[PDB]
């Protein structure tokens, strides 16, 4: 089966359609004498060109409005003499946007599995704001299989050819595919053809009614869209002789570099990718060091703090980038605190998801702070190589459905008792059943993923405790004073939102969110939660 | 052997108890005011920074010891900038406000001796204070003051090292030092190239037979001109994938899969600037998916669209100087001649408007081969380097040359394909750079254009010939910014 949704009226509004009828009610003129040009059904003239694609936009424009004088004051009512259709169309073309509930049940049928598609009767914008209309396509892109534009393929509806091009493509019969469209004289030829026919009249609803009433139903607030995998951009950076950082990369600037936690991937901000691209930015999901597709030494010295932002400014500068806003969690959310306590200039804005800005006290060992808090004793457990890496690693399954689980489930991690029992997965059973967070496919990414690094690389990130404090001490005289953002995890076990309200000592200025019912995997657990406040963040400041 | 420069007024300019300390790095800037914009307002010391890229050129360990300090500024970008450009020049940073330590410390050169792995002598440093010079000449180093604005420093600077000179090349970027990136447009197809700089985006497209590198000159300096640029490799080319099928580089596909690229990327508008090959199908982008298009620019290649009533095919058979283009129609058989040996390949084709060995375009089909009458070993180019030819060889030992070569082979289809947009017109801003003496694309064929371009804006650059980019850069780069900045 398939499903075909016509673009202006049933995935994209206002209908530009509307903005006709509007402007045609604003002058005086007869019912459908500017409609008549769009909406038809014999389409002639310069509008019938457009649409075929015989000529662009900008001279259909002045062709046009010549053909209105002619049909005009000539025919019938007074259109002013000084008068064009230029900027009136162009207008609620720019000013109209995706139909999400719209868009929102096609993903579905595709999540679902249908072929999916859109089939319009287009032009070629060379116009001055063509631009929304090139978003609105980038983004649509991703979710339908194929795209009938009558202005590519030379054809329009309801002229017969199109929907038998249609058919053709999509390989099927009429049967096996329903058709969505605003006007119905487009849809009367295809059900003609033993086609479903299903006016797009409303803006969804009593549409997206009769749609459940075939097929499936759609959720009430849908998750949203995640960004994965082989659809994405993957690039490359040598920072220094034998290493070299991957990374992932969608949308258009400035640059945003999302670093993630242990022990997980750039897979982790699937959820964030799109949505924050989408927002306006030009995305860089890294993968730190000793991760996934970048290098994974073995030396410990290798994931010291210091050395681990020296090389994010590297990887800016190889890259051309000159500031970008770092956004990271668990331990990048560490590493990000520094870069904006030792990097300010490279700096846009800096943003921690869990982890509070910590700094050390010089008269404190380090090791004995840690040996203090009961709930960082895994840490502790980490601290001897070899051992928590053949623990993680003897299967790597277990591992990660241990680890990636709700704030509202069993089967938890030992952060606590680890070093007395020897393990963090020795409580945990031997089989967890899957967390309701991720997909036995998502879980799959991860192990193949660490089936290249193992888990040396990420672990040598908890053993650099001593330098690690020795280096942070150079910085106790300064503050933080480039854009900040603190969000806390409610439920968060280890990382508890309470471990952030001293932050303002050092961090005056710190702008701060907070996530309910939410535990370590905020991205994973609240995402679009997650997006809302990012989003807000980024465009406020 | 080893060259220190300073920034405080060296490599930057114009130049520049609490204070004593914010060099060496405990308070921050903002943590301390008509003197913040004085750091905005001055900018990179070039003919200091050439001589330095000389140096490194020649083999040299180059490095900057300054009295830095952190900049939480609300205009601490300028720095951003500033450094992150100079990052690619210097092995090493030895910024003050970074390892603690201020000038004249006595700590601090000794510092830097360390890191460098040397002794005293084999290092000269450049220092606008002299005060801050003591220490090193003290130490048994080379010191040189910088008074001037570079002048008489550069000068008892080459009088030690070696000659710059004065209207040098545009910097080049090089090719491992940069970002790699990949895209799979397609099932079995994906699309490799380099990122360089930050927002909006702007491609670069090479001709036959080139690659990416090719823009290597224009690249680091259209990223700092602001824009990140994204030189692809072309279908056929280097890292990208390069099917066998003729079908499969149809423009129209071509054209399709640029925008795919652009889909997957995330990037929904960005400015297309090709040459040669891909200036044509730059100008069919423009003239198809006018949405994605912030703007086009050519070099040599016109925009020259069919006649529907004149087989394209005999349009290529009357023009004298097409003649190769014909050779080339015939499968394994330019492959063959091109892939004998890749080294004479190269440097007969890349030569300069002024040189000899040049290329058969005329006389191919009849003497059998557009090399016959090259010279068996071509002298190297003044234009290209033996290390730039490699480059070039081991890229086509991966694709070898049918994939570059069915570009020349979709003539049919290309022209029914873009008969489709005679009755239109090119409204997106459109620039047409051409070459002098460019033998084949001569200028002349672009006379006509503005019947389908008006506003058609235009450069053009002299004394030269087909490879434009690679023969003179900086007038290219010239040309490119103002356009870009003005449109």
């Amino acid at each position: 089966r398939v499903a075909a949704f016509d673009l202006d009226g049933v995935l994209a509004l206002p209908s530009i359609a509307g903005a006709f009828r509007r402007s045609e009610e604003a002058l005086a003129l007869p019912r459908d004498f500017l409609l008549g040009a769009y909406q038809t059904e014999f389409p002639e003239g310069p509008t019938e060109q457009l649409m075929k694609g015989k000529i662009t936009f900008s001279q259909w424009v002045p062709l046009m409005d010549e053909s209105y004088r002619k049909s005009s004051k000539a025919c019938g009512a007074n259109l002013p003499e000084n008068f064009s259709i230029s900027q009136i169309f162009s207008q609620a073309m720019a000013a109209r946007s995706i139909n999400r509930p719209m868009l929102q049940a096609a993903i579905a049928l595709k999540k679902k599995g249908f072929t999916t598609c859109i089939v319009t009767n287009n032009w070629l914008d060379d116009g001055d704001k063509r631009d929304s209309l090139a978003q609105m396509m980038c983004e649509l892109s991703q979710h339908f299989d194929f795209l009938i534009e009558s202005c590519q393929v030379g054809m329009i509806k309801p002229e017969p050819q199109i929907y038998n091009f249609l058919l053709d493509t999509l390989k099927a019969k009429p049967n096996e595919v329903v058709f969505l469209d605003d006007f119905g004289s487009n849809l009367k030829p295809a059900r003609d053809m033993g086609m479903v026919t299903i006016l797009v009249h409303n803006t969804a609803s009593a549409l997206r009614e009769l749609e459940k009433v075939t097929g499936t139903q759609f959720p009430e607030a849908p998750l949203p869209v995640p960004c994965n995998p082989n659809d994405v951009s993957h690039g490359y950076v040598t920072v220094k002789p034998g290493i070299r950082l991957h990374f992932v990369e969608m949308g258009s600037g400035p640059a945003l570099c999302l670093c993630h936690g242990f022990p997980e991937s750039w897979f982790s901000w699937r959820y964030q990718i799109p949505a924050l691209a989408q927002a306006g930015f030009r995305v860089l999901a890294i993968d730190m060091k000793g991760y996934g597709d970048s290098s994974s030494p073995p030396e410990i010295e290798e994931y010291a703090m210091e050395l681990l932002c020296k090389e994010m400014v590297t990887f800016l500068d190889k890259l051309g980038i000159p500031q970008a806003v770092f956004i990271g969690h668990d331990w990048a959310g560490v590493m990000v605190w520094n870069m904006a306590l030792f990097y300010p200039e490279r700096v846009r804005a800096v943003a921690s998801l869990n982890t509070p800005f910590m700094p050390p006290d010089p008269d404190v060992s380090p090791m004995k702070v840690i040996r203090s808090i009961p709930v960082f004793n895994y840490q502790l457990y980490f601290q001897e190589p070899g051992v928590a890496e053949a623990e993680l690693e003897k299967n790597m399954s277990r591992t990660f459905k241990s680890f990636f689980r709700a704030s509202d489930e069993t089967g938890f991690i030992a952060v606590h008792k680890a070093t007395e029992i020897g393990g963090i997965l020795v409580n945990t059973p031997e089989d967890p059943n899957l967390s309701k967070i991720t997909t036995e496919e998502e879980i799959e990414f991860y192990i193949q993923q660490f089936k290249k690094t193992g888990f040396r690389g990420p672990l040598n990130w908890y053993r650099n405790t001593e330098r690690n404090w020795k280096w942070s001490c150079k910085g106790l005289g300064r503050k933080i004073l480039v854009p900040a953002l603190m969000v806390t995890a409610e439920k968060d076990i280890v990382l508890r939102p309470e471990m952030s309200k001293n932050m303002e000592k050092w961090i005056p200025f710190l702008k701060r969110g907070h996530i309910e019912d939410c535990g370590h995997w905020t991205q994973i657990e609240k995402p679009t939660e997650v997006n809302q406040i990012l989003i807000k963040w980024l465009q406020t400041e």
